[PDB]
């Protein structure tokens, strides 16, 4: 009868050298430097980059002493922006700071510092409990940076972007890898032709095997490398960057819903970051407890109130043990303390662990030890639901 | 058996006086001023505000001559930031500009200027085809600004935020208004007690009737006004703002998925904005054609390619006429040209219509005449699907 | 025969509220804050102000920890810029910092850090060894600020300027006060008419008596107060300010020659400041030793060399004891060690004494205890010249 | 009897690549670009440079449309700052603009826009009527830039400084060249040893002959080239620059007195620039009319008044024709209209001639055709004094 089209779902990542990620990384490098000397630091630090300029703005309350300019310059050199020839130089660029520095009992009862909504998500489709499209995109962006830093593929520059499109079935499940896009900055000594062969072998094919998805990468797949052509100049020049402009890359690649809150530059007292981490923790435990294959949980808060005004559990009809999302939600309310101060305490968030989160995703990081990734509430959830352990 | 909790879903809005929205508004005021003199202007303008400072950065290619500083200062005075006493003054604040100005046949075949994914959404639960929680939040933020500008409620200041939590049923449908939060900046002559009575009557109750949701606002509802207490100082001072930091408020309040792209400061050549508008157009027409009650469509693009690499139609089991989402998607591919240049042409996007979008939502605006809100593809969709008109 | 005109010589001062002096004061407040915690601080700090903005730039090498933004804001409130109504507000203005913090035996032999020339001057026409025109202008600017801060004259604002013109004789000597100009910022509650009566009595007439110049202020003198009319808005708005843009007001009002070097923002290792202070010390001692009535000494230096490349003593034919300027210069070379490290040691310059110098003149300050004002080399100079003590 | 020392007088110049001169040049490039399209442009433009940053601030009232960022970048490339390797790059540096653009009969009677004093000077010791020390320093700085741009001496970079010390007699007259200092930025391929031979021959010796001062350059002269050693990195990085920080280099090298006013960035309506130019015109005509060998004239003004409040002619006992400085001054008052609008009209100042003045001196420029250098009032002065023509 009426023709059917194949539904194609896409997620993207970027390198640490994409201007938005430079900002997220600088914001979180400042936050770590402050939490290292004063774990109680309140931090709302935003970064903006444009041609030859890094502008850091916002508010800090801290007892720590940190040199922000040297932190900025060293982070840019670590990413690889070390020359006017590459379009940006940590050693010779402008750095400007406009930050204002001034003007368990009660602890767990402190109000949210702001209103807002935050979402968390988990799926058993990958070992890291992450949607396949975003996971593959992050692996590709990380591998692109690795081949450059380890010299596996030479003549590469820091700025880069990755995009993965997967065909899906009528049940909303991933079926086949359809299209992979990789755009990387490079030296004038190399061209798209050289990059096409180098990246398809050392980045795309290597990641397909490293991720064990060969079964989804069989057949015909479109590979586009530098489809726009030469990419010699990259970074802030001709592409302004700002902190909190890659919130979907930082989370689940669009597979999960988002509340709009950015994470980088914010200390754990900001529900925009802490509550999103708590929701990832809750969702992962819900799936790890065998209550569902996929779970998305929204939490919401009123300024000056510790208890959430909202909570919303969705398992997309993958609910198990004959339990409804309403029943799973009641078990979440019994097991998890979602007051801001309780989240900081239970996840031990007052440590300099954030700069690592500021590129390649906050969630499903096999390479990091992040507390919101712990499946340490499975027994509590099944017990609360009167299920066998 | 195991206890059930009520699922509670939340969406928020902000006034034009919230620092992030000041940035979005200034970005889009610059874009309109350029499109008014040169409809072909290429515009990537980002705004950052902090204490006493407005910093505009990015790239313009235009034949137009516009005075950016006066555009900034006049827009701040229009929002109401006109005094150090209010925390920010359009007449005496810093304004800095770091913008680089330099360095139908083929038309419809031009490549996307970037890769990326964009989502569009529509629901028949409201006349404006918008999710109820975000629609109520936008109505509250708009009414809060209106009562101040028209003097219905005196002693109010520009900065404000609104949040609405709705109880939902097991079928993922809104059932009852549960909690409304309103936080507004104000003069020292008034306090939370005075605001509680004034806002609950002139803003919350007025909006409930104006929106015809009295049937969902019966019973017990929690109303919180300035729950954190006094809000005399607002705007950029002590709360830095950046363009593209309210993308969920700009779209569907978290009910729909998002690709991460910000809209303000970008000319229609940027798929981050144009493709999101096209997806709203497609989704609204899908629901207006009676093919579904709710529809979310993702579109994706590779840099240097005109045809999308991806498209993904989801109607959440509300599909009608015995049609699958695969069949609806094939009809969307027959009816809609989703090449960037085709979207600009069919929606007539090369006009100064964007500043109005930069607060109170880009979608479901009864007060504006926006081309992506037109249900002018219903006949084409039903025809393509061989349905009666 | 051919007609004679009366030669009229002019010098000016400004209040601490003039935008250039705001910059000098902020630069020297930062320098003092650093010298207070680390007397070895190397400091090259420049300040720029414009509408709503304070931008601090340059280089520091220090072990000290100081909060520059709070130092800026507190200094602006001390001057009186505390409202958008006054045109500038220390509490709500932008503050941006772009300062790089990184990348006796030998001591007295260290090279000059730069080349350059510096002049010093002294005259016995006043008790403070200062030219009469600049001394009167400084007294007027200080009195204008005092009447405002002590409330002697109400409704005054911080920004102000003073100018004094004196008639001179054919021997280049001051003969009579001819014209006094005072321009002050003010509240809208007062006008030029009210200021004319208030300032002429509480500022001009009071200073004439306080300085004991009634004998030069007899007869007809032109007094102009706010000759341009209203001065409600002042400070950086509509009048950008920069450090080192009032070098003549900082020195001798144009009576003496200048080498071009600014003083504020520079630690004592900078010959631009230290050598100018040494030349004031030498000139004052030359006149205090009875070797001349007026003396101007230029000193010059090559980068990487401790000994001056030049020295130039001029007494304008006021030389005494039958000694030439060549003979006085030889005695200066016997008495004074003018190597940069020797100047720092002999004048004890490594102390937070500079913020006080940053308005109302570096020289002839009766209200301060500055080491370059000490006449403690008179005995040494007369001895070296084989004169009676 | 008491020993005599030789009095040694010093003046300095800098290249167009010294950071202060970069600012003066950018300020005056903006002013020319505006005067070229709108000769009535009111312009108060200040430039600040530091590592990787160019910040332009102030006020413009104009009908002209100019692209300030491209003017900045092109001027930096013209000076030679075109690489991170050289320490600064016009193509990749930050450029920020904070300029406010808003908020014959009567003509000749307009008030001075500000109070202030300004000095002019002329001497017959050189053909250009300039003091020998500053003239030689300017010739050396210009030659240093020329050898680099024409490739006479390779491996040179833009930043450089020159200093000349001359021995003087007891009559205050130059007697012999004593010390010449040249410090130039350079490539790592060359060292001080190579520069010592190249600059002493192609710059110092060439200038001595080009200026015809071989008679003052006989005997023993100290030549110091890069006495501090290597100078690979120069420009704004590690040496902040500001407009109006080289006012002595711009005028007479300290031989003449100064009122403190900077010239660059100011349109001819600013007496700080116009009145200083008028005083150079008056002084040069006084000496060219045979009334003196050396002449210095100070002029002063009250805000809102067209007629000077002061004028002061000094010829240092070099007065001729048995005329006093009082008599010469009366003749100056008969011959010259020194109202601001009269100076603009008589010197035809409303033209884009200022960028050329912004390095290598405003006065005695043989290479430019500047109206304040015209000796076209000699006949009028001698006539007024009843002398033979
Ligand atoms: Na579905
Ligand atoms: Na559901
Ligand atoms: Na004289
Ligand atoms: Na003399």
């Amino acid at each position: 009868a009426q023709p059917t089209a194949v539904r194609l779902f896409t997620s993207e990542s970027v390198t640490e050298g994409h201007p938005d990620k430079i900002c997220d990384a600088i914001s979180d490098t400042i936050l770590d430097a402050l939490l290292e000397k004063d774990p109680q630091s309140r931090v709302a630090v935003e970064t903006v980059v444009t041609t030859g300029i890094v502008h850091v703005v916002g508010e800090v309350r801290t007892s720590a002493y940190v040199e922000i300019p040297q932190l900025v310059r060293n982070k840019l050199i670590e990413i690889g922006f070390n020359s006017s020839e590459v379009g940006f130089d940590g050693r010779t660029c402008g750095v400007s700071v406009s930050i204002g520095e001034q003007s368990v009992e009660e602890d767990d009862r402190a109000g949210a510092g702001d209103q807002g909504l935050m979402f968390g998500y988990a799926t058993n489709e990958t070992e890291e409990y992450m949607p396949l499209p975003i996971a593959l995109a992050h692996r590709l962006s990380r591998r692109l940076t690795q081949v450059r830093k380890e010299g596996i593929v030479p003549h590469l520059r820091p700025d880069g972007k990755t995009q993965v499109t997967f065909a899906y079935d009528a049940q909303d499940r991933p079926s086949h890898l359809d299209t992979v896009v990789i755009s990387t900055q490079h030296d004038p000594e190399v061209d798209r032709a050289w990059l096409e062969t180098q990246l398809r072998e050392h980045v795309i094919d290597w990641v397909i095997k490293d991720a064990g998805i060969e079964d989804l990468a069989t057949g015909e797949i479109t590979v586009l490398i530098n489809p726009s052509g030469s990419f010699i100049l990259g970074g802030p020049m001709g592409d302004a960057g700002l902190t909190g402009r890659k919130i979907i890359v930082d989370t689940y690649g669009g597979m999960a819903r988002h509340g709009g809150g950015a994470f980088s530059g914010k200390d754990p007292s900001k529900v925009d970051r802490s509550a999103a981490y708590a929701m990832r923790w809750v969702a992962k435990n819900i799936v790890a407890a065998g209550l569902a294959d996929r779970a998305e949980v929204q939490v919401a808060y009123a300024i000056g109130r510790a208890k959430p005004v909202g909570l919303y559990v969705e398992t997309f009809d993958t609910n198990k043990e004959g339990l409804s999302d309403e029943q799973i939600q009641a078990a979440v309310l019994e097991v998890f303390d979602l007051r801001p101060a309780a989240i900081i305490r239970e996840l031990d968030l007052l440590r300099p662990i954030y700069a690592d989160t500021a590129a390649y995703g906050h969630f499903g990081r096999t390479d990091l030890d992040l507390p919101w990734e712990a499946i340490d509430r499975v027994d509590e959830l099944r017990a609360a639901l009167k299920l066998a352990l």
